[PDB]
């Protein structure tokens, strides 16, 4: 019968514990304690649990009534920890602010759960409850009746004295501790018997309450196990926090545990069934006690006085956490981002570790625990969880397929940002471990490596980008690699650590030859990639840890032929990924026909960024790019419409960082602004009736202007044309539409006047697109308001005003069904052209001109979209626009193979502007939308998982600080493995390293860590310096030069080949070091030094105008230095080099060259004049201490002078390229024939070519060139090349004046006389013998000759013409900063070196003709400063 009744018990305390009515209720149950002295079953000691556990379920089905919740929906477990979390003495010593926090999440989370419910049931508790939390709602007849049985309950709880409850590890012991305390439904009757028999227990008071506080928290903590959350936690902490304040110096960790709870015994329970489904809550409460422990250590760290209460605080967390190290390691759950905390393990080794006496006395728990952190690196499990993950996502890029092997979004604001954060896990590691834990590191390491390199070069054909990565299987191939790279790292650290040998011979070959680009830049600390520090090491102990390096190594022999096979595959990666010109083409060409196209909505291609606050007609700001990467932004301000506004922004370090930082100015416009408009580098503005254009230099700022006033007919549209940069002549065509015609302004023929106007016969305008063609001709399409589409061509360019009907019209989209057109539209990238009209849009391919007499058929494709649209924007491969009938969405288009990606977002707020970008990193395209509040802007992005960048023109790139700050390519994963496997390769196996560098030096394919490395490697392989290291680099550098020639237009990248050119020309400069090894390369490879030369000729006109200077210095540099060095090719490059001057595909760059010349001559003073001063401070010292280069190749054209001091490296330098006597002269016979083969070239020159502006001729260049170099030269040189000069000129007059071709000969050589005096001008200041001899034997030669008569004869011819006819237009290239024909002109030229001659030779004279001064003051009359001055000094 016994069992009947725990039966009957138990499922009364089931059935109480669900809220269920039964039966038994309507029983007097209030005297269930006579019920069972009936049976007489009072006395069984078994019956007692029963009982309690009824006890238990009438306080949980109390805490729900109070809840106001009612239904079984929470566990029994949760309620019941739930009731003991109340007012019961644990929340004594809470504070207010923690219970405001409290009271308002519970109620926050019984709304939820209150409006999750549906209604009957919420009427029957509104009608129930009087009031919210914390008021108890209405009491009924029942609950009285469940409360008075249950305190009644308390007669049967005797149980002797004192004998019963004296068994800790029972139930009835945790019941009578829950009522001791503060369970609410017991009475005041019951709670002090419950202290009267606590206290007959426990005598003492200290232990009482330490139990109490023990079990409060124990129970807090046991109810986290089997899954408000969140809130437990939360004032579990809070709870912490405050008693942490009440610890004592000498407490011990046992006590210090007990405080916490059953801590020590909590995290010691490893098994299987606790790992488990466990969420993690153990290492959830470590990682948070310790976090806030840490801050608060990190801001003791900072103060001037330290706390002693923090310190004490610190201290005694630091106690716990060192004695509780060895277990927490278990419970990272493998399924869970296990990597991601073990790495977040970082903080309370650190507050550990501030200690040093608690590191010394706990010294094997850390070693354990850093051994097992290491093996679960290695463990299946581990690895099989991780790749199962769903957060770890590869990136796909179009160009890299997936070979990049990136996942890390910088971006993404998950809390696992860093799922596989290795290399901060073996930070730690270096940071912290001691000798053992790098001895079993290294250890399983050798172990380890030919596995994983086996593992590695399973997916070759992936690592090869040739496929993608879809299964769960191909990921493991990721978490490979970096893993090697890291293990690779870690062994190159630990070396630098332990072994100290500094040769310190390759540095000094390196430094003295400057192989190295760092070096380069710096004689025109750093930072290695894998950075660890160590600071719990002993050097003592060293030999051991060499013997396990020694072991690792031997390894390296066994695994090489897989890294060689890696290495190869990852260079087939990186040039693969430079290839686009097909993907390209048959993108293109896959629009042909139109059965073959699709429109496909299911692809996500753009996602948000971010939201910041950095700051009809929607098109109201746009952008610019700068020379230098910056960007321009340029808007139309709402407050004041007189104005517009410039953004400059650096983006190229950071986009967040970068739109932080703005600089703000702002240009003053004539008008209120309407539209903007931006093409290439220039923008247009539209006004009301009138307009504004603007045209921009390369550094941002503004440069030309242009202000044109134009029934009723106001400026609908207006945009510029598109620049080619093949075409030479550049058209500034804009096309301004109006409400009735189009018209055409050419801002390089006339600003007021247009090309062509045409009228649109029965319509109004919408929309008007310029396209310019490849053979000239400009092709304009306009949208006229029926739908229909008018299509002219334009061939012949006059500005007279010509007024043209519009009678072409092509097949129009939709027909029979057009509505209003809207806009147009033209993709130049694939050549389509969209057309918005009222009832849809629709797309075709340009088809190819016919005529302007007939039509072309264009075939369409409807785009899967009916709104109308306006705004378009265009970027590399994005297409966007607004649709105009909503005021929050923006649809995209992506053309690809045969189908066309649509994707169309809708924003919550209304939209004030947009605008695309490519990133200044050229990595993905951003959308940036501006809006009005206080959320100023918004930035979306192309999405980072697939990445969409095929037509993208460059390799990502970023302003790495090496603040010194250099633009680099981003380090990729696969890069990174390579210099990791190069670096441990020059450690370990010499031979190997220097021949797997060989391979890895083209700076176009290999990120500058590899090429460091991999010149590192080849200069320690040869420790001799002779011709096969120089040959080797050389040749690597050769190629590099010889390949620019297979890199034409159609290859792709633009940008890229640019920086790339501006590297190469960095580059030359060290080659002055070794000049007689480079000179046999450039001869071994390209056959002849011309042949050098007319490729860097080639190769300049490709440049752009602005940016040719450095490249014609290179030239000028280098021919010099050959010359100078003496060469058996002179003539033939001296005169290509001239021919360069005067050939008709390159005397536009005569200006430059010239200009080039001018700077070298200079350079090579700035080395003379210093070597003149080591003459005089060497003349009192010692012979043995400077050293004269007798092969200096180009190093005086470079400011670097020839006398060097002797240092270990000078000799280095000085066993190379030979040395002579310091006081050795000069030798000019290279200049020698330079002029005179530029003298006969102005002789024999073909003459009679008309020039607008004399100061850009070919020939006034070669004058002043020959008159830079002889300034230099030795005075008897200049007397001999003078006197030749003089005597080649003929001074007929007759046959010379007007045109003849013997006139422009002899007009070239009297200036090159007169640039001469100028010249021979500034010497009067040298007071040497010889050149006072030479000054008078030039101007006894000058007079003997008679020019003076000469120039009276030409003024007297010249004065007549100006008696007789004598008294803002955009060039085509940016601007940098009387007369009208050409003979006017050249009479003008003509009176200027006829005045100025004399002028000069009256100057340099130093030892009154009627004519000269009656011509002089009647042409004074006719002009001018030059004939005041001229009478002034003959005066």
């Amino acid at each position: 019968k016994i069992e009947l009744c725990m039966k009957l018990l138990d499922e009364f305390a089931k059935i109480i514990a669900i809220n269920e009515k039964s039966l038994i209720f309507s029983l007097d149950h209030e005297n269930i304690l006579d019920w069972l002295e009936e049976i007489g079953v009072l006395d069984s000691p078994q019956i007692t649990e029963k009982l309690v556990d009824i006890c238990f379920s009438i306080e949980v089905w109390d805490v729900l009534t109070l809840l106001q919740l009612d239904g079984p929906e929470c566990h029994y477990w949760d309620l019941q920890m739930f009731g003991r979390f109340w007012k019961t003495s644990l929340m004594d010593l809470l504070d207010e602010k923690m219970m405001k926090k409290v009271n308002e999440k519970m109620g926050s989370i019984l709304k939820e759960q209150y409006d999750k419910q549906s209604h009957v049931a919420k009427a029957t508790r509104e009608k129930r409850s009087n009031g919210k939390f914390p008021n108890r709602p209405k009491v009924a007849d029942w609950e009285e009746q469940l409360l008075l049985m249950h305190n009644r309950i308390a007669g049967h709880l005797t149980k002797k004295k004192v004998e019963d409850f004296a068994d800790e590890s029972t139930q009835k012991f945790t019941w009578l501790l829950g009522v001791c305390s503060g369970q609410m439904s017991y009475k005041k009757e019951v709670a002090v018997d419950a202290e009267k028999i606590l206290s007959r227990l426990y005598p003492d008071a200290e232990k009482r309450n330490e139990v109490l506080y023990h079990f409060g928290v124990s129970s807090i903590l046991k109810g986290l196990d089997r899954p408000l959350h969140i809130l437990f936690m939360q004032i579990y902490l809070d709870l912490v926090q405050i008693d942490s304040k009440s610890w004592k110096i000498d407490d011990s960790v046992q006590k210090l545990s007990r405080r916490l709870g059953g801590f020590n015994e909590w995290l010691m329970i490893v098994d299987e069934e606790k790992r488990e489904d466990d969420g993690g809550f153990r290492i959830y409460i470590v990682l948070n006690l310790s976090h806030y422990f840490w801050e608060l250590l990190e801001g003791c760290k900072a103060s001037q006085v330290v706390d002693a209460h923090a310190i004490l605080k610190i201290r005694k967390f630091a106690e716990v956490l060192a004695s509780i190290l060895d277990k927490i390691t278990f419970w990272p759950n493998p399924k869970l981002h296990a990597y991601y905390y073990i790495a977040q393990f970082l903080e309370p080794l650190e507050t550990i570790f501030h200690f040093p006496e608690i590191a010394e006395q706990n010294r094997k728990v850390i070693e354990s625990f850093f051994k097992q952190l290491f093996d679960k690196l290695l463990e299946q499990k581990y690895q099989e969880g991780l790749l199962q993950d769903t957060k770890l996502i590869i990136q796909k890029t179009d160009k890299y397929l997936s070979s990049s092997l990136n996942l890390f979004n910088e971006y993404n604001t998950q809390e696992p940002s860093k799922i596989y954060p290795v290399n901060e896990i073996f930070s730690l590691f270096c940071r912290y471990g001691s000798e053992n834990v790098h001895l079993y590191c290294l250890k399983m390491i050798k172990k380890s490596l030919q596995t994983l390199a086996s593992n590695i070069l399973e997916h070759e054909h992936i690592l090869k980008g040739e496929v993608c990565i879809e299964t769960e299987l191909q990921k493991r191939l990721v978490c490979d690699a970096v893993l090697l790279t890291e293990f690779f790292g870690y062994f190159s650290c630990i070396y630098a650590q332990v072994s100290e040998n500094q040769p310190s011979e390759h540095d000094d070959v390196a430094k003295a030859f400057m192989l190295l680009d760092s070096d380069i830049h710096l004689k025109t600390k750093i930072r290695n990639v894998f950075e660890h520090r160590f600071e719990n090491l002993n050097s003592n102990c060293c030999d051991e840890l060499k013997s396990a390096l020694n072991d690792v190594q031997e390894e390296f022999k066994e695994v090489q032929d897989d890294l060689e096979q890696i290495l190869e595959a990852v260079d087939f990666a990186n040039q693969k990924a430079l290839q686009v010109t097909e993907e390209r083409l048959a993108v293109l060409e896959s629009f042909n026909d139109m059965d073959d196209v699709i429109i496909s909505e299911k692809e996500k291609f753009i996602e948000p960024l971010e939201s910041g606050h950095f700051l009809k007609i929607r098109e109201l700001s746009d952008i610019i790019k700068l020379d230098d990467g910056t960007e321009l932004l340029v808007l139309i301000p709402e407050s004041i419409q007189t104005c517009l506004q410039l953004h400059y922004m650096d983006t190229r370090t950071n986009l967040i960082q970068g739109m932080h930082a703005l600089r703000t100015e702002t240009e003053q416009i004539p008008f209120n602004a309407r539209s903007l408009h931006v093409s290439g580098n220039r923008l247009v503005v539209c006004g009301q009736y009138e307009f504004f254009a603007l045209r921009f230099s390369p550094q941002g700022d503004v440069i030309d202007r242009a202000h044109i006033k134009l029934n009723n007919n106001p400026v609908v549209r207006a945009k510029f044309c598109r620049e080619i940069e093949s075409d030479k002549r550049r058209r500034q065509l804009i096309a301004v539409a109006t409400m009735q015609y189009i018209r055409i302004y050419d801002l390089t023929l006339h600003e007021t006047n247009f090309v062509e106007e045409m009228v649109l016969p029965a319509g109004n305008v919408e929309d008007v697109e310029i396209i310019n063609q490849e053979d000239g001709n400009v092709r304009i399409l306009v949208l006229s308001s029926s739908g229909y589409l008018y299509e002219h061509n334009i061939s012949v360019f006059n500005a007279e005003n010509n007024s043209i009907f519009l009678t072409n019209v092509v097949n129009t989209p939709g027909m029979d069904m057009n509505g209003d057109g809207v806009s147009l539209h033209y993709s130049s990238t694939f050549n389509l052209l969209f057309v918005s009209l009222e009832n849809g849009a629709f797309v075709a391919q340009l088809p190819e001109p016919t005529g302007n007499s007939t039509a072309p058929i264009y075939d369409w494709k409807h785009l899967n979209i009916k709104n109308p649209v306006d705004a378009w924007k265009e970027t590399s491969g994005i297409i966007a626009c607004l649709s105009t009938n909503c005021n929050h969405q923006v649809n995209y288009f992506h053309p690809t193979v045969g189908k066309i990606l649509l994707q169309k977002t809708s924003v919550k707020r209304s939209i004030m502007t947009y605008f695309l970008m490519t990133s200044a990193k050229n990595q993905s395209v951003y959308s940036v939308l501006i809006y009005p509040n206080v959320p100023t802007c918004e930035i979306w992005e192309t999405s980072w998982n697939n990445v969409h960048d095929l037509w993208i023109d460059d390799v990502p790139t970023e302003r790495y600080a090496v603040p010194r700050y250099e633009r680099q390519p981003i380090l990729t994963n696969s890069n990174k493995l390579v210099y990791s496997i190069l670096e441990f390769a020059t450690l370990s196996g010499l031979e190997w390293a220097g021949n797997m560098a060989k391979k890895h030096l083209s700076r176009k394919l290999n990120h500058p860590a590899v090429c460091s490395v991999s010149t590192r490697a080849i200069v320690k392989c040869h420790p001799s310096v002779d011709e096969e290291l120089f040959k080797i680099i050389d040749g690597a550098y050769l190629q590099e030069w010889k390949a620019l020639i297979d890199w034409t237009e159609s290859e792709g990248f633009g940008e890229m080949r640019l920086h790339h050119v501006e590297q190469l020309l960095d580059r030359m400069e060290a080659v002055r070091t070794r000049w007689p090894y480079f000179v046999k390369s450039l001869k071994r490879e390209f056959g002849t030094v011309t042949s050098f030369v007319e490729l860097m000729r080639n190769e300049m006109k490709r440049m752009p105008l602005h940016r040719c200077q450095m490249m014609a210095q290179a030239i000028v540099k280098i021919v010099f230095g050959l010359l100078s060095n003496g060469t058996n090719e002179a003539e033939q490059l001296i005169h290509v080099f001239l021919n360069i001057f005067t050939d008709q595909d390159t005397y536009h760059l005569a200006n430059d060259m010239r200009s080039a010349v001018q700077e070298t001559i200079s350079r090579f003073e700035n080395a003379l004049k210093e070597e003149k001063k080591l003459m005089v401070e060497h003349e009192n010292m010692d012979k043995e201490s400077v050293l004269r280069i007798k092969n200096y190749g180009f190093s005086p054209f470079y400011g670097a002078p020839r006398i060097i001091a002797k240092t270990p490296e000078s000799m280095l330098i000085a066993k190379i390229a030979e040395t002579i006597p310091i006081d050795s002269e000069e030798n000019f016979k290279w200049l020698e024939q330079l002029i005179s083969m530029i003298l006969e070239k102005l002789t024999r020159s073909n003459s009679t070519v008309t020039w607008q502006n004399l100061s850009d001729s070919p020939s006034y260049n070669l004058s002043r060139v020959l008159a830079s170099c002889l300034a230099i030269c030795d005075p008897v040189i200049i007397r001999n090349h003078f006197s030749r000069l003089i005597h080649i000129i003929k001074y007929d007059v007759e046959k010379i004046f007007p045109m003849s071709e013997k006139s422009y000969s002899n007009y070239s050589l009297l200036r090159s006389v007169e640039l001469l005096l100028f010249v021979c001008l500034e010497k009067r200041g040298d007071e040497s013998k010889e050149n006072q001899e030479m000054l008078d034997s030039i101007v006894h030669d000058l007079q003997a000759v008679g020019i003076r008569n000469l120039c009276l004869k030409i003024l007297e011819k010249v004065i007549p013409h100006w008696k007789d006819r004598g008294p803002k237009v955009w060039l085509p290239h940016v601007p940098l900063v009387w007369p009208s024909t050409s003979e006017d002109s050249y009479i003008i030229a003509c009176t200027d070196l006829i005045l100025l001659i004399p002028q000069h030779l009256q100057e340099l004279d130093r030892r009154r003709d009627d004519q000269w001064i009656q011509k002089l003051c009647q042409l004074a009359s006719l002009s001018y400063r030059q004939c005041k001055k001229l009478l002034l000094a003959m005066c």
